[PDB]
């Protein structure tokens, strides 16, 4: 991990930078802030190079789909507090999900949206924005205080709350214990296994496969390969993270590296061809009125 740029917010003695993620053209940086904008920098000279005014609270957030036409937010206590933004010609919002905190796309095909309200999942349609469906069940909910609901590689499951849904038929087909308070885990890429907390469950027995304490309260990332793993813990402007990142080998889950970068980490991403690893990290203090954040690309 050489890093091989570093910027900050253009103008703003306390650098709101709060995620970020790639944009379809690759030396273009997508950013949220504390204040609600958008931005896209130059991830190289760290120019500013756009910004619009999405939402009323610091943006937690960020999706574009690969074609480049579209973009997920998500903020912390505005209204609406998720929305889909179309990239094409103008910048526009297409779609606003009213009360979903977080809200990511289907996955083989991007013609979805899947949002979180608490314990709730709603699968909306990009095209008209309608709800197609609500998977909630009470007797199987788990209440994971980071609870987010995710579509696997194929779009046939959703995870949400540890409970297994097939998406055609709307039933639950799994509920996973509950071992933790936070973390109500992702799928793998590789579409066979469910990684919850520290425990990774096979997607065809339910068997547990891997119990890896080291991923205990992190939020877990793959890079596009589905090589690589990266996980942040969650601690106990407050970010979300602590001040490290651990990788894991995505095929076995042993580890390869744990990096403290001794500044609390906001976000991390990677480019789609895996050379790169952005991450946000905040300067100064827990105990600080605001936050001043940077974004740093460290070479793999
Ligand atoms: C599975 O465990 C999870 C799951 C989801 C999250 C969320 C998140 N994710 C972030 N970034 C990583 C994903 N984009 C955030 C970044 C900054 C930030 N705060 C908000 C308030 N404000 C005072 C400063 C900025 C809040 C964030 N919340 C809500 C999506 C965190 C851990």
């Amino acid at each position: 991990f050489r890093p091989i740029s570093v910027f900050r917010e253009a103008n703003e003695d306390e650098s709101g930078f709060t995620c970020c993620a790639f944009s379809a053209r690759e030396r273009f940086l997508m950013l949220g802030t504390c204040t609600g904008q958008l931005k896209l920098y130059n991830v190289f000279s760290g120019q500013e190079e756009a910004s619009y005014n999405c939402h009323n609270s610091a943006i937690t957030h960020l999706e574009p789909s690969r074609d480049g036409s579209l973009l997920l937010t998500s903020a912390t206590w505005s209204q609406p507090l998720s929305a889909l933004w179309g990239m094409k010609s103008v910048f526009d919002m297409k779609h606003s999900f009213t009360e979903d905190h977080y809200v990511e796309f289907s996955k083989h095909s991007q013609d979805r949206v899947i949002g979180t309200k608490g314990d709730i999942a709603h699968i909306y349609d990009i095209q008209t924005g309608n709800k197609l469906l609500t998977l909630f069940n009470p007797d199987l909910a788990n209440n994971y205080k980071r609870n987010c609901a995710t579509f696997n590689p194929t779009d046939d499951l959703v995870l949400n709350d540890g409970v297994l849904w097939d998406v055609r038929s709307a039933l639950a087909i799994h509920k996973f214990d509950k071992f933790n308070m936070n973390i109500s885990g992702v799928f793998h890429p590789n579409g066979l296994e469910v990684i919850i907390n520290t425990e990774i469950w096979d997607l065809r027995t339910f068997h547990l496969l891997h119990t890896v304490p080291a991923l205990d309260q992190c939020r877990v990332v793959f890079n596009h390969t589905g090589t690589v793993m990266y996980g942040a813990m969650l601690q106990a402007m407050k970010s979300p993270f602590g001040s490290s990142f651990r990788t894991f080998n995505a095929t076995d889950y042993k580890p390869i590296a744990t990096i403290d970068v001794k500044r609390n980490i906001f976000d991390l991403c990677t480019d789609t061809k895996d050379c790169y690893l952005a991450v946000i990290e905040n300067q100064g203090s827990m105990d600080a009125l605001n936050m001043d954040t940077v974004c740093r690309l460290y070479e793999v």
